């Protein structure tokens, strides 16, 4: 009386703590800077939910600053990458010089403001 092999999920983890036999339960998860899409677990009944998906979590793109550029500014920004701000000639940089992308409750938003430009 055991359940199909669970299988694999790319970018995610299939947790099997107590077997696969019937009343058995299977949970699932990803690698950081992604988030589950689907059935968070399937229950051994043959399995009850089929797998989900496991989608990279990016952040929104990065916020620009008056007398100051980012350098080298590329389209997609996920865990852990980061953004550098520099400012204009003239002008002195208060704050911190790069912010970087987090994941919060499966939501990609940035460490934290912005640094400033000052003259």
């Amino acid at each position: 009386k055991s359940c199909p092999n669970p299988g694999e999920i790319r970018n995610g983890q299939i947790d099997v703590p107590g077997g696969i036999l019937f009343g058995a339960t299977i949970s699932f998860s990803c690698n950081t800077g992604y988030k589950l899409f689907g059935s968070t677990s399937s229950f051994c009944l043959q399995w009850s939910d089929p797998l989900p998906e496991c989608r990279e979590i990016y952040c929104p793109a990065p916020p620009q600053i008056d007398n100051g550029i980012i350098q080298g500014e590329r389209d997609h920004y996920g865990y852990r990458q980061s953004v550098t701000y520099a400012c204009n000639k003239g002008f002195t940089m208060i704050g911190e010089h790069s912010i970087y992308c987090t994941v919060n409750n499966d939501e990609g938003e940035w460490s934290g403001p912005p640094p400033e430009c000052r003259g």
